């Protein structure tokens, strides 16, 4: 038998972060969940029970939040990137940090008209996600993203045209409810260190909110023909806007809220252009992906 | 052996409802979840076999969306009060129907900062909530809510003067944290039937807005000494501004962030004055509930 | 405003509890997740920010571990009276205490046949629990449960000759599945205070016993006529070989499996005898309650 | 813009499936989760809405049910294989099928010692899953896994010899508590096609019992070393075991049970020899992985 792949470090780590502006007494909190799991020469801890090859994953968890306390945690790109060059550097046996960051929400109040100095709401259970992969030699690889961006449009959305054979149930449409969780990734070109992620600092917050906002738009605005069809304009649209990502992926659940025939019941009209009270479905669903690059 | 209660009926009913304004071309969306449990003279289907006295729960959950389609679903105490009525009207052995509805959130999407037609979006898993107990002969009681309202504040938060005895450890504090999910009822007066709860419509959407408001400034605006103090401030306000209200009630877990002491690694300071990375712990929690009502 | 009703205290709090014999070497763990609330003469710290009257919820956690430290956590009805107890005889203006702790499984390992010492299996998510309720001058009510006990029957349960009306749609059924996920609940007469308590000690593992048993055997071998006929009996049996019960509680869930028609492709018989492939729904489902005490 | 990889299908579909025994009366149950993703040429779809070349996700979910219908479906290695198989086969763009099954346990229950012949009990949230990639002139890769066993031994665990420098808090240790919840993935040798699954239809369910007779063996008798040292012994053990196994994953979080030091309170002694009353953590654990194959 022999060590294929082996990595290990520590899961969930939740970290809390406040500046305090002494200036004007406002606060920005900051709160994330890390994981960041390690590899090099740590086969023996496995096939020897030789433990002088292990970081502690307790060490590791230490590491983070010294890591936080001497460095910014925004744009966590950027705080991604600190933290696994610091293992690579400070450890000559380890040769790759995958270190991987959940942003919660954190939104200040506004009362009264006014934004609140100390006071912060959770707007949704939409996340702001880093994987960020440091290997040695190789530089550092980032993909960011956003999920849990659930949204729901009750018209301007078809799906007709699709092959029909002996498995197919399914009636055309053209005027159905859309709705989906999204989940948009999107890649940068590599970088060659900390140095070079450094330099574009400010596209990471940019390209995050460019994403968003074209998210949100196209499913607003296309007369869609199809879940595949509507994500691909987003994709092509973030791919346009920032010319450091190499590719952008969707993941999007079709949430299906089926049309309830109500005849029966006095000849009750709840169908087509009658249907007003629908069943959402929890399950099954449509699962639809696309990876979108540069020709 | 006697039955000395007994309730049954549908849960986890969902639903969605669109409503459609031909002029304007502007779409309207409400989803909830519902469940209705019935009692009455049943005891018989549990003791003898006998059928014959169930109304299927099928049919509660057919009769759940046909009063949807008859009927408006906002504001959800009205929807709840008819659908509830409606089971003790219809069938003679049925005498309460308990109906619990969650409302969840579909806000209308901001596009280039002007309202679109047809898109939504769930920009929080904060729930509005009824209960309602329509009892023959004895009216309709409503428990209105909010819950899963999830708000911090960084500061302004203070814990002192306590009992300590052989069992306290905790530290007394003037600066600290303060997290919580809010889940807040207030409690209508009894009603005598439809024609009573028809008659205050307006007042339901506008009181849940209020409770929303001074839950939310209270929180922002006071330095609190405890959240036993804070929430007594939200529920006098509450029930100050509403005469038909008769009590409010308030829970309040309170999810503590500690402090990391980091002073073992080169003298690093982030305790008290210097405290800027927290530990948020899952658990345990504590666990605070009031019920004020007028005196 | 006043203060109508006021409960405090510390949720969630995680406790394991080893054994060591050390004559055999045989090991045996405890695991539970423990609540404790307080009520009494606390009024002050929510109406006045007098905090001198809180028994703060951080000392109440290490309440929970000393105790645990110092007698038995099992059966847990006793562990749970003897905290109560603590709380409302220590602090002179405490005079309630609600303590509610869920159970886990650690169940010995079986390897080649034989009980391993030290080895543990959660072999499902059932839960033991018990509320105990503490009262000054009142003594100790206690209510167990179990719960998560989810079963399934692929046959022997029928559903005929329900009322039927214009909002009936559900066929008459002689064979169905039927599936649940069981909680059942027994309460004791009241004790006047701990030694009473610890004078039924074997009691209370035998009747966790006996209601577990009760539920499996009934639900298997009853020909089901709907589950109020089902749970009925279940209750019945408890009753009769508990004296010290007063009342068994039962609150099951209908989880539908509904068959799936497939005649539309090449005639296939998928329906009523023919029945194979189910589609089991995640929601809604029929709820149904029922509290059986003594003639 | 260009698509670099598509892939859709249907997620969360929900399958039960009965045998009936006319002969003996004896029935079994099967009830899975299955996730069928399909690729080829089909980027049209994305980049021209041309539905043309999509089978619609609703037909994969008939699929699914007449495949079940029409064949074993078991053991799972083999009723995905078929599934995929299908899908390549029958429509000529379609040149990949993904299929993602997961089993849930229904364990037939004992009711005075004998097997019933029609109830069924969850006797844990154990899983036993498989994944199968079918692609076109490429064969068939079949990953089966175990999921979600969750284990603890209360001694016989040592964690100490790690690297120790300035980021190190954790004390050695010779005797503590070691939980998990085991993943465990054996990856299959190549399968040409159908009928070479067919042909080695009776190792699927042996294998599987192997490997969870090793892992749960191996975890309670091993005087483990760390982990990682631990889930090696486990890897190469099964590999010795199943000749056309290729490789052997272990994922294992490491959940951590503090100790609780109570000698604050009357010098109450719980830490090393004298511990008894730990806390639980929910968060963060250790994660540990390890690819293990042939040399
Ligand atoms: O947008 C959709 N894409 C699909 O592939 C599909 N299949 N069924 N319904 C669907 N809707
Ligand atoms: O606001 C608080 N109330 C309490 O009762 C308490 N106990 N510990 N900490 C606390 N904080
Ligand atoms: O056992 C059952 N009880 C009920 O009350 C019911 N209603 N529909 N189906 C049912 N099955
Ligand atoms: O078994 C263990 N492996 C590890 O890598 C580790 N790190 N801390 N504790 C640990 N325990
Ligand atoms: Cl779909
Ligand atoms: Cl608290
Ligand atoms: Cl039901
Ligand atoms: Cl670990
Ligand atoms: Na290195
Ligand atoms: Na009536
Ligand atoms: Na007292
Ligand atoms: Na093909």
């Amino acid at each position: 038998s022999a060590v294929k792949a082996a990595r290990y470090g520590k899961d969930n780590v939740r970290v809390y972060k406040v500046h305090k502006d002494e200036k004007t007494g406002v606060q920005t909190v900051y709160e994330m969940t890390v994981c960041v799991l390690l590899e090099g020469e740590i086969e023996t801890s496995y096939t020897k029970a030789d433990n002088s090859v292990i970081v502690a994953t307790d060490s590791i968890k230490n590491t983070i939040y010294i890591t936080a306390k001497q460095n910014p945690v925004t744009p966590p790109e950027l705080f991604g990137s600190i933290l696994g060059t610091h293992f690579i550097e400070k450890y000559n046996h380890i040769h790759a940090a995958h270190v991987n960051i959940v942003c919660h929400r954190w939104t200040r109040m506004d009362i009264d008209g006014k934004p609140h100095p100390h006071s912060f709401i959770r707007d949704s259970e939409e996340k702001r996600n880093v994987q960020v992969d440091v290997v040695e030699g190789k530089g550092i690889d980032i993909k960011s993203s956003l999920s849990g961006l659930t949204v729901l449009k009750s018209t301007n959305s078809q799906f007709w045209g699709f092959l029909r054979d002996e498995y197919t149930t399914l009636k055309e449409t053209w005027d159905r409810i859309l709705s989906t969780d999204v989940d948009a990734t999107w890649q940068w070109k590599n970088f060659s260190g900390l140095q070079e992620v450094r330099s574009h600092v400010p596209k990471f917050d940019a390209t995050w909110a460019t994403a968003r906002e074209v998210t949100l738009k196209t499913f607003a605005e296309d007369n869609s023909a199809s879940v595949q069809a509507t994500m691909y304009k987003m994709a092509e649209q973030i791919l346009a806007r920032q010319q450091l990502i190499e590719t952008v992926e969707y993941s999007l659940p079709n949430k299906h809220y089926f049309e309830i025939d109500l005849s029966w019941h006095k000849g009750l009209q709840n169908t087509g252009k009658n249907a007003e009270v629908f069943a959402p479905q929890s399950d099954p669903n449509g699962l639809i992906k696309c990876t979108v690059g540069r020709s």
